[PDB]
């Protein structure tokens, strides 16, 4: 294809699928009704992401939206993505922790805002009401990082060692990994176009394998999925 | 701006980021996994409105129908509000009464039809069928207050009478202010176009306010939300 | 009106509205929450079906896709009716043979990108690609009927036969009736364009009434939704 982005689109589709079906294969002949959770949530996640990927490769999840006086290309199939993923990696994190339903409510509900706010400044057509959403989106994500360091981490760690250690690497992986998105988008295609979309594109599809796949890595090689006890 | 109704959707976008700073604000501190879900549902309804106030204000949540032989401002972000707030709103209590899974599937699918039908009955471009459309919402509201009534309301006297007070209050909050919706849809810019947008846009304000932060402070105050046992 | 297949949404519409009736009469007085439950959603499913069913007959839920150089008719709103339906369906289902939540997900996940891609695959500009959608798609669907064949089943049996017995049969009914839409598809409006979509029309109506309306006549009927003990 003519678009120079294709490679990195390619790539990151082969990447998903290849992961998704490792943990596919790795989840079969599993019994334990705990793992079998985190087996569930943590494959489907690259399953959805593959098919986004594939519909940007393909070039149906691309319209064209015009602010600054130009057309700009945006992937809008990246926000379909993340509405879905990034609440079912939320749910690993508080699985493990054994979170209380009322901080799970928070931690999506937030989560949902985040990644809505970030859709409706990715198609806003004044070009400064876009950063207006982009803080918003940007608040949000502050009130989970704070809800993933200071709502639950003490009581993370009153339970098994494999469950608060397992869980403070995966934390510190989300917080450096996430923090970089707004970071991106700030400067990238969407908002004040420092970056061009091709290497914005490189930057989202590392992003996005190392939050998934090399997540998903993690956990499932760890012992706290499993109970035991 | 020069849209005459932007005052009430500048107010009610002030009066949702205030609302919801206070349940946030009253909310930390909280450590009752009972009380935590409720101030987690009840802060979210307001955070929701807020952003969805925000869309219309700056313009994005408004599409132009063509009916009547004439483009109709129709503000579709109200649909994409309600469409999450009121499922919330209806949890908060069941919740309270301790209803079944059974009888909150159905009123959150009955909710679901409600704000559903009313979407696709206010972008239908032929005229008579937006009735219908309206016909079949009612219906299903109707059906919501119903089970307000009579699916729960004896055994939410069958408990704690903090409970079934604050139950009772709600319950009576409720049905008043969610039954002047299809009235005004109905009188208003959807309907007969007999009241102005600028003025129904005034009503829908002030309805919402009042069953989203009026409602939160009754129940956020109450003693109800608490477990103590 | 003029569209051929007017006929058969016009039947489609009267069955699915006077099968919600039914159940709805027939769930009222119920007070078991294990009734309570199946009921709920069995009913649910058509009362869903009939307001698609009723946006297709008014022609709302009907869009023209481009491909082949020519414009084609693409009833959009059944993906809307199945992206709700199919999940409460394999919902029944589930609570039956007391899934757990693991095995749950990933039906219920897995049918999300099956709804998806068959969406996406309808919507899609380049007719070789419209083929690849309907591939993932259904490799979405056989891994759900593996899933329902080998992830339970031998669970389903050790357990009151009155559910073992009543889960065989609805399984059965299940695979045939679900194995068919993919073919259909393929042969249809949406894929080879071998059947007119006036037949294909009938041909979805057929497998929605008796996979819907059929389906909830032969689980409502049974003794495996009550708990008794
Ligand atoms: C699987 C992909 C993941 C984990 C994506 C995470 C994306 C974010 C945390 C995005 C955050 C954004 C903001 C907070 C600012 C507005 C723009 C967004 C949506 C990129
Ligand atoms: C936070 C806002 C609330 C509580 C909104 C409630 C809205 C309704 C109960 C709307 C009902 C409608 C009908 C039943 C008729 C069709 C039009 C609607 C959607 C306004
Ligand atoms: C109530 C209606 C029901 C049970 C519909 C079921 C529909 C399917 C199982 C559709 C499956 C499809 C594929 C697996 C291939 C792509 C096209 C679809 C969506 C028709």
């Amino acid at each position: 294809t003519g678009r120079p982005e294709w490679i990195w689109l390619a790539l990151g589709t082969a990447l998903m699928g290849l992961g998704t079906l490792y943990f596919l294969v790795k989840g079969m002949g599993v019994s334990d009704p705990d793992a079998k959770k985190f087996y569930a949530i943590t494959t489907l996640v690259p399953a959805i992401a593959f098919t986004m990927y594939l519909s940007m490769l393909l070039g149906y999840g691309l319209t064209m939206v015009p602010f600054g006086g130009e057309q700009n290309p945006i992937y809008w199939a990246r926000y379909a993505d993340w509405l879905f993923t990034t609440p079912l990696l939320l749910l690993d994190l508080a699985l493990l922790v054994d979170a209380d339903q009322g901080t799970i409510l928070a931690l999506v509900g937030a989560d949902g805002i985040m990644i809505g706010t970030g859709l409706v400044g990715a198609l806003t057509k004044v070009y400064s009401y876009r950063f207006v959403w982009w803080a918003i989106s940007t608040a949000a994500m502050l009130y989970i990082l704070y809800v993933l360091f200071f709502g639950f981490t003490s009581k993370a760690e009153s339970m098994r060692p494999e469950v608060a250690s397992t869980f403070k690497v995966l934390r510190n992986v989300t917080v450096v990994l996430w923090s970089a998105y707004p970071v991106v988008w700030l400067i990238g295609s969407e908002g004040a176009g420092i970056v061009p979309l091709n290497i914005e594109t490189l930057l989202f599809m590392v992003l996005d394998v190392s939050a998934k796949v090399g997540f998903g890595l993690i956990l499932l090689r760890s012992r706290a999925i499993f109970g035991e006890a």
